[PDB]
């Protein structure tokens, strides 16, 4: 089954699930970097100005609701969420599943009142999963219905008209429409994390970083490419950008010839190219222009490590393969 996504900004890629009888919608992000299912409940108090803004799951309206209470807190690297646990079926483009969620009761403005989604379904392992509640991934797999224990992703690049599919996410395969070339795969350093070794960074002709390697955590709910702040710091400072409260900034008529960006992974170098990573919003030299890399300094045990986003998986088609513990990439289409 695949997923339609809609691209907000470069920076939001969400779908459509539906959860309780009759179904009530609602948009989320499909996050390799947490295990966790959550979207906002109608019992969140409307003193949280996001609650206001987002779409609320009532269970009161829904017959295949199952009480539970538990609660629970979830901590992103740029935000936090609190509630309790819930259980109701869902669905996921076509698949049906009983699965345990999350009701946020405690959702931040900032930055919650940013976002275009309501709430998160986690693709993480059950090892990262929060109150030990069993993934979705594992419920579906437990079905016995996907022709392979794997599921990928497609993040087109941002477009100005509505008929391009901002991305896609395929349970059971990948769509040979969005890659090309052949898949090239890493072991998973560890099942329970989708993080694999890197062996090295590069800026220009100078692999001037992660040598003697390092941790690349791929997470299909982060963003950006994201290193820890010393790594940000050289590799920013190679490249002349500013750094800013959130982000690092650059000379806009400087962006278009910024150096090409490469990672090594598994024997393979993964090039990004100034138009890959800068948001090129002008050619000014009077303006700022965002780079998609920050940085983010992940705790452990995950991290420290770096964390490939959606800035890298716009441009390579990642296949998160489970019955493997591997990642693949390809060139994306
Ligand atoms: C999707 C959940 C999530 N997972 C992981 N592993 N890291 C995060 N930083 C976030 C996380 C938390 C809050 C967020 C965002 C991400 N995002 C990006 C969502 N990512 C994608 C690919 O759409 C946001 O935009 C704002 C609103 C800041 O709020
Ligand atoms: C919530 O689900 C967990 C999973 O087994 C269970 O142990 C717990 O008792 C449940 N809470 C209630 C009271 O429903």
């Amino acid at each position: 089954s695949s997923v339609i996504l809609t691209n907000y900004m470069d920076t939001q890629y969400y779908g459509e699930i539906g959860i309780g009888t009759p179904p009530q919608t609602f948009k989320v992000v499909f996050d390799t970097g947490s295990s966790n299912v959550w979207v906002p409940s109608s019992k969140c108090s409307r003193l949280y100005t996001a609650c206001v803004y987002h779409k609320l799951f009532d269970a009161s309206d829904s017959s295949s609701y199952k009480h539970n209470g538990t609660e629970l807190t979830l901590r992103y690297s740029t935000g936090t969420v609190s509630g309790f646990l819930s259980q109701d079926i869902i669905t996921v483009g076509g698949i049906t599943v009983t699965q345990m969620f999350g009701e946020v009761t405690e959702m931040p403005a900032l930055p919650f009142m940013l976002a275009e989604f309501d709430g998160v379904v986690g693709m993480g392992f059950i090892e990262q999963a929060i109150g030990r509640v069993t993934p979705i991934f594992d419920n579906i797999i437990s079905q016995g219905v996907l022709k392979e224990d794997v599921f990928s992703f497609y993040y087109n690049r941002d477009s100005e008209n509505s008929q391009s599919l901002g991305g896609q996410i395929v349970l059971g395969g990948s769509d040979p429409q969005h890659y090309e070339g052949n898949f090239h795969y890493i072991n998973l350093i560890k099942t329970g994390v989708w993080q694999i070794q890197m062996k090295g960074v590069s800026v220009g002709s100078s692999t001037l970083l992660c040598e003697d390697g390092c941790l690349a955590l791929v997470d299909t709910g982060a963003s950006y490419i994201s290193g820890s702040t010393s790594s940000i710091e050289k590799l920013m400072e190679a490249l002349g950008a500013k750094k800013r409260l959130f982000d690092y900034v650059v000379k806009c008529n400087e962006g278009p010839t910024l150096p090409d960006i490469s990672f090594h992974l598994g024997g393979k170098e993964y090039t990004l190219t100034s138009a890959d990573y800068v948001f090129q919003e002008s050619y000014s030299s009077k303006k700022l222009c965002t780079l998609a890399i920050h940085a983010m300094d992940i705790p452990p045990p995950t991290g420290p490590t770096w964390a490939l986003g959606a800035t890298f998986i716009r441009k390579f088609y990642t296949e998160f393969d489970r019955r493997n513990n591997r990642i693949g990439f390809a060139l994306a289409r």
